[PDB]
């Protein structure tokens, strides 16, 4: 029934979905293209603010480290960033630009205190995601082309890695609650996927978008009187020019929750 739906809704949308929900009650799932590659776009920025997080376990002050923004490191959306040219942001600051306004200067700084788009793939490693890779920095990791291995996962390994992050163990107590907090401080989720679930329930997400219409969200979701669900939601489109659908994102979730 919900993976029928599921095909009906992605037919009727002309394109690619992928679904993942790990239902955290009883460690069941639901994969719709679970094991196919998309784009990730923005939702990559939780896995290199996860990553800074890490760092900043065995170094306490690290977060309160300041970051130099000059003219030249403003790329192409930089809601907090453009604020702080010529001055500094923390990289707590830059964590939440990246994840709660999908700041993409603030996504570059990140990488860069990673040492580039290979240690966030190396942090993805680390937490046992062998899926996960990120290839380049803000804006071109979201080309979205088809075919294209370049910052793709799954949606199973991005389910698992984001339950790994904020309801397991895969960061100390303290840094998972911060991810947690930043998540559900999030001011770019509306459309997405919390607009198919319940306005009783409660949750934070990080969304992404790119070209070819790709339109993404990945959640952590705490159900009225429920368990926690993940939910990863990913859809990508056939034309470089599509626009974006978070209905569609939206809809997927409606369709988890009813099922549910
Ligand atoms: O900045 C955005 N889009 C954006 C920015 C810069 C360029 C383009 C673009 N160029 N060609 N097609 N889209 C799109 C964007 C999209 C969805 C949510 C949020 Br938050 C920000
Ligand atoms: O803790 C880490 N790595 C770690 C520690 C111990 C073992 C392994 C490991 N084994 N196989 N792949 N990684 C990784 C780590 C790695 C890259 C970035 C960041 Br941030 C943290
Ligand atoms: O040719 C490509 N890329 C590309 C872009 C820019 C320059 C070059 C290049 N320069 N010299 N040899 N190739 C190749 C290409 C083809 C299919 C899918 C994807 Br993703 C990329
Ligand atoms: O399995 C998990 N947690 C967990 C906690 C306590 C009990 C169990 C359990 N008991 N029996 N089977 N699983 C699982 C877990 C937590 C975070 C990320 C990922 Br991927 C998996
Ligand atoms: O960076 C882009 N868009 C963008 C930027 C910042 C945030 C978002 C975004 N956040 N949440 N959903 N989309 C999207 C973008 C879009 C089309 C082509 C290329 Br190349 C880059
Ligand atoms: O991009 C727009 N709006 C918008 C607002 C919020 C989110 C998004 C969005 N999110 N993910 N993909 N697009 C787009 C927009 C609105 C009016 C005229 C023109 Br041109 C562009």
């Amino acid at each position: 029934a919900v993976q029928q739906k599921l095909a009906a809704l992605e037919k009727s949308s002309g394109g690619r979905l992928g679904v993942a929900l790990i239902d955290t009650a009883d460690n069941t799932q639901v994969l719709y293209r679970g094991d196919e590659r998309f784009p990730m776009c923005s939702t990559s920025k939780v896995m290199a603010a996860a990553a800074v997080l890490k760092q900043s376990e065995t170094q306490k002050q690290l977060l309160n480290q300041p970051v130099e923004i000059k003219p030249a490191d403003l790329v192409n959306y930089n809601p907090i960033a453009e604020k702080h040219v010529n001055g500094t942001m923390t990289l707590a600051e830059l964590s939440a630009a990246a994840l709660q306004y999908s700041d993409n200067t603030a996504m570059n700084k990140l990488i860069a205190q990673l040492g580039g788009p290979g240690g966030v793939t190396a942090f993805a490693r680390a937490i046992g995601d062998e899926t996960f890779r990120l290839d380049r920095t803000e804006p071109t990791l979201n080309t979205a082309i088809p075919g294209d291995p370049r910052d793709t996962t799954t949606p199973r390994a991005m389910a698992q890695t984001l339950r790994q992050l904020t309801l397991g163990h895969a960061l100390g107590e303290t840094q998972r609650a911060q991810l947690v907090t930043w998540l559900k401080g999030n001011t770019t989720g509306a459309a997405s996927i919390r607009a198919g679930l319940p306005t009783s329930w409660t949750a934070g997400d990080k969304t992404g978008s790119g070209d070819y219409g790709t339109t993404n969200d990945i959640a952590v979701i705490w159900p009225q009187g429920r368990a926690p669900l993940v939910l990863v939601t990913y859809f990508t489109q056939p034309q470089q020019n599509a626009e974006s659908r978070r209905d569609v994102l939206a809809s997927a979730a409606r369709i988890i929750a009813e099922g549910l």
